[PDB]
């Protein structure tokens, strides 16, 4: 008897601290790991708000507001996740009881409520391992292939921490019984306690006799299978249970779309004008990404959200959110002894596999580099993303997979000057004549003399923004190119009916440089984007910042002048124009008078949340709206995005005909919101309409299909030289009342 009294404490002590010494000694391995990044400058370093970091943190990890977005699998994690903190209450008792039998958690641990909780959790993450275990037998890579939500994890770690799972229950549920049987009143949970309870009515017939071993035998599993279990998750791909509270703290807020972070070096922000000469640009080697990046890469869960909803990814192309995250992860852990100094410096779409072990050969792969050249990261990975968002979109744990993307484009376009061929045109068409089509720029201001109404454009006629509201800026889609400047010519006429006085800069505009700064050159979009700042604020000189509005027909100018140029001084509140005319509408300026669909814009909705402007323009025009099967913040790309309108699609189905086939068996009219989205999915239907040998669908703009509605025969729009004349008028009294007051 005194024997197994005493044999419990002498083998649970040992294990605790003998495990502890392992399991400690490689918290301190990964924090020396995670914390060797080079140092970030944004947000203070991702401090600064921090107040609202930890409301956050409280509401997407306790709350699980970011992961149940997906029903099946989230409820299921919200058991498992807080049964494990009801279930630490368990080993206290455990743990205690080592140092005497009748030991309890003393303030709560006779409280008969507590014990229904614990038991209560004790089947409820029961339920989460077979949910969990459901999913992966349903969802196997190996049945289903690359449609599988799990294809390229690593399923032999999955399945070892849910087994582990189902241990500590089933030890815990042994415990419960031998010990109700070997205490019997002085058990803690005398009353309650269901599943502790029912253990011990299939334990009774045992005997008292029997389970005086049983009680030991299972509380040194519980106890040792725990350890067991603690050394295994600190050494497994199941570290986002520390990780994941943590990388919700630094996150970047709101999220992680819209703008483009500046680069900066070694803690400090690039100065362009006078680069340091260590300066970096871009991320080319493992050791460049943050300390934050290497958080990001240890957080992955392996889900595969990020990649059901990928476009390239179901496109047929190599890129996928999830293995370029698992790839810089595996290799971060690989290249882990050199990062740390320990070692003297020297599936087939998963690219690190190419080169395995932590040799020297590790060492000196390319971050980003083809098959033949051992990179972690293929070219086609690298320049299949569209920049859509989907992936950031759906990470529980805020990754940031775009980030990391286009800072290693950076790398390839400004450092090791190797890109897609077709990029080189666009940067030689940007930088020579300011458009990305290297058509003249005196061409610009042709828009306006192929419409009937008076469109003033600064220093051509009008020289000053006084007596004006809005600055309509066009941008080349919206010059250039015939279907886009379809549109402009729409918008404007909407406004001059509107009444809102309104000017183009003209020919003194350029490209914004959203393809050029998300293809990696940003010395071309810090290029482009300062001649555009100081452009426009000439423009707005003696104007308040609230009066500094802006007007754009583009996502991608609506992000990037908005949210972009503030990074080079700006102060601009620009808005697309689906919002100024919707609220237009609402104001009853403008008053409109068989189903129709409306792709959302990436940049319009899922970067800038801009979902119930567009759709209500669509509604006021007197159409109806069909909802697409994906749709809103689950739109599906049409591949414009992150300059790949300009490159050319050799792998896989096309993205605009993937999502031209899903629009045209909605509707056979397409409302779109971006001059790039128009001219995919245009290009999409005449493949699409061909290939099923159909009419071709109807694909117009959000302010074509209000224009249409309008019934315009009763509005007069201003003549050409209105605003001139004006101008004169107001300059000419002004020096009037001036020359003849002095
Ligand atoms: C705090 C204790 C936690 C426990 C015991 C826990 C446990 C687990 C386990 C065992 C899985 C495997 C699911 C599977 O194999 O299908 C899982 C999945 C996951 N966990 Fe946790 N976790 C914890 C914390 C967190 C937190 C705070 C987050 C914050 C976002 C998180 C995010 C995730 C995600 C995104 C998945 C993937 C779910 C899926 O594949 O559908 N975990 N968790
Ligand atoms: C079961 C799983 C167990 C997980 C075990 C591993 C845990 C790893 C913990 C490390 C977490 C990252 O820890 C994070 O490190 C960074 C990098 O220095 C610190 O960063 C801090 O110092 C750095 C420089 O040293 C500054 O640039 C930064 O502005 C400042 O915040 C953060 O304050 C800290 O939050
Ligand atoms: S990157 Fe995020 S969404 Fe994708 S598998 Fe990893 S944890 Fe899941
Ligand atoms: S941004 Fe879009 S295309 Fe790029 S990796 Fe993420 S989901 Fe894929």
């Amino acid at each position: 008897a005194h024997t197994l009294e005493v044999s419990r404490l002498i083998i649970g002590l040992l294990m605790t601290a003998i495990v502890l010494v392992f399991a400690a000694k490689r918290v301190l391995w990964l924090t020396k790991l995670i914390r060797s990044g080079q140092k970030t400058l944004d947000e203070n370093g991702r401090k600064n708000d921090l107040q609202k970091r930890i409301t956050t943190q409280i509401t997407e990890v306790f709350g699980q507001t970011r992961l149940l977005r997906w029903s099946v699998p989230g409820i299921a994690h919200f058991f498992t996740m807080w049964g494990f903190f009801v279930l630490a209450s368990v080993y206290l008792e455990a743990y205690g009881v080592l140092f005497d039998p009748e030991f309890h958690i003393p303030f709560i641990g006779r409280w008969p409520v507590l014990g229904f909780l614990q038991d209560f959790f004790a089947v409820a993450v029961l339920l989460g391992i077979i949910v969990f275990a459901i999913i992966r037998v349903v969802r196997e890579p190996k049945k289903i292939g690359r449609d599988s939500r799990f294809y390229g994890s690593h399923t032999g770690g999955a399945w070892e921490i849910l087994f582990m799972i189902f241990l500590v229950i089933a030890t815990y549920a042994l415990f419960r019984g031998a010990a109700v049987n070997t205490l019997g009143e002085r058990f803690p949970y005398q009353s309650g306690a269901f599943f502790s309870d029912f253990m011990a009515w299939i334990l009774r017939p045992l005997g008292a006799t029997a389970n005086m071993w049983i009680e030991t035998v299972a509380l040194m599993g519980h106890i040792g299978v725990m350890l067991v279990f603690l050394l295994i998750v600190l050494h497994s791909k199941h570290l986002h249970i520390g990780l994941a509270p943590i990388n919700v703290t630094f996150k970047r807020l709101p999220n992680g779309l819209g703008p483009l972070l500046p680069m900066e070096s070694n803690g400090e922000y690039i100065d362009f004008e006078d680069p340091a000469e260590d300066a970096v640009f871009g991320k080319g080697k493992i050791e460049d990404f943050t300390w934050k990046g290497y958080l990001d890469f240890t957080t992955c869960t392996e889900c595969g959200r990020c990649q059901s909803q990928c476009p390239a990814w179901n496109t047929g192309k190599p890129l996928s959110p999830k293995l370029v995250i698992m790839n810089l992860r595996d290799h971060m852990f690989a290249k882990a002894p050199y990062i740390l100094g320990e070692k003297p410096s020297p599936v087939p779409e998963s690219g690190f596999e190419r080169i395995l072990g932590s040799g020297p050969e590790q060492a000196l792969r390319p971050l980003v580099g083809t098959e033949e050249q051992g990179g972690v990261i293929d070219p086609d990975v690298l320049w299949s993303c569209t920049n859509c968002g989907a992936c950031v979109e759906q990470c529980p744990v805020d990754i940031e997979h775009i980030d990391h993307i286009v800072d290693m484009r950076r790398y390839q376009v400004m450092v090791e000057s190797e890109f897609p061929g077709e990029l080189g045109v666009l940067f030689k068409n940007l930088e020579t004549k300011g458009n990305p089509w290297g058509q003249n720029a005196k061409d610009r201001t042709n828009w306006i003399d192929e419409v009937d109404f008076d469109v003033p454009v600064y220093g051509e006629d009008v020289d000053s923004f006084d007596g004006f509201e809005y600055l309509f800026w066009v941008g080349c889609a919206g010059a250039y190119e015939d279907r886009a400047k379809k549109t402009t010519k729409a918008v404007a006429e909407l406004l001059a009916t509107a009444g809102v006085k309104f000017l183009v800069l003209g020919t003194g505009e350029t490209c914004t440089g959203d393809s050029a700064r998300r293809s990696g050159n940003e010395f071309l979009f810090q290029q482009l984007a300062a001649q555009n700042v100081e452009t426009i604020n000439e423009l707005f000189e003696g104007v308040e910042t609230v009066d500094r509005k802006i007007v754009v027909t583009c996502p991608h100018c609506f992000n990037t002048i908005g949210r972009e140029y503030p990074q080079l001084g700006a102060n601009y509140s620009v808005v697309h124009h689906t919002q100024l005319l919707n609220r237009l509408v609402r104001d009853k300026k403008l008053v409109p008078v068989q189903p129709v669909t409306y792709h959302d814009p990436c940049f319009l909705g899922r970067h800038n949340k801009v979902y119930e402007a567009p759709r209500e323009l669509v509604e006021a025009s007197g159409v109806t709206l069909k909802e697409m099967p994906r749709h809103a913040d689950r739109g599906l790309c049409c591949g414009a995005g992150g300059a790949r309108m300009w490159m050319e699609e050799h792998i896989g189905k096309r993205v605009n005909v993937e999502r031209t086939e899903e629009a045209m068996d909605t509707a056979s009219t397409i409302a779109t919101g971006c001059p790039f989205c128009r001219v995919m999915i245009t290009d999409g239907v005449d493949d699409v309409a061909a290939s099923r040998n159909v009419e071709k669908a109807e694909v117009l703009d959000v302010a074509q299909l209000l224009l249409n509605s309008l019934d315009t025969s009763k509005v007069t729009l201003p003549e050409k030289g209105t605003a001139a004349k004006e101008s004169e008028k107001r300059a000419a009294a002004r020096a009037e009342a001036e020359a003849k007051a002095e």
